């Protein structure tokens, strides 16, 4: 499953260290490597990544670790190049922010939730999601001084995650093995 492997609390802002447990079934392995595979990484490179570091406020924070499990779930269970594709467009609809934008991006992770089963729930889980998208893009954004609505960009997220393997002190996206 996904943990939180580490918290450093400095000052003003929280930073949670995000990894799959030891107990994390084939299925969700392979997942957190396509989450990387799909921009540039090799498997060795990827295989090189122990967690994803997020930061901002407690509540930011939490806020971004249910969104990843949400993306860790929805990648296992609909493992998928169709799912894929419809995960990038949520992430690019999301990047820029708009309502109706944002009202696109809901309806497209609503038909997802519930073909993993959450149905009566789907609201909520939806709204979940796209919070915690929304304080992860932020926290790209101001963290490594790049317009949030590039961060849509594919050659953008590949830049950013090389980078932080190369250059993890610069680039303290991941904690590296």
């Amino acid at each position: 499953s996904l943990i939180i492997s580490e918290r450093k609390e400095e000052g003003e802002t929280v930073t949670w260290d995000l990894s799959l447990s030891e107990d994390s079934n084939e299925n969700e392995k392979k997942a957190w490597k396509r989450y990387f595979e799909r921009y540039g990484l090799t498997d060795e490179e990827i295989s090189k990544i122990e967690s994803i570091r997020v930061e901002g406020t407690e509540e930011e924070v939490e806020k971004m670790y249910y969104y990843y499990k949400l993306e860790l779930e929805i990648r296992e269970k609909l493992n998928s190049e169709e799912t894929e594709e419809k995960l990038e467009e949520i992430w690019r609809l999301s990047s820029k922010g708009t309502e109706e934008n944002l009202k696109e991006a809901k309806e497209i992770i609503k038909e997802l939730l519930k073909e993993i089963g959450y149905k009566e729930d789907v609201e909520k889980k939806a709204e979940e999601y796209l919070e915690g998208l929304q304080k992860y893009l932020d926290y790209l954004s101001k963290k490594f001084g790049i317009t949030r609505e590039q961060l849509g960009k594919r050659e953008t997220r590949s830049k950013l995650y090389r980078e932080s393997l190369e250059n993890p002190e610069k680039y303290p996206l991941f904690k590296l093995k």
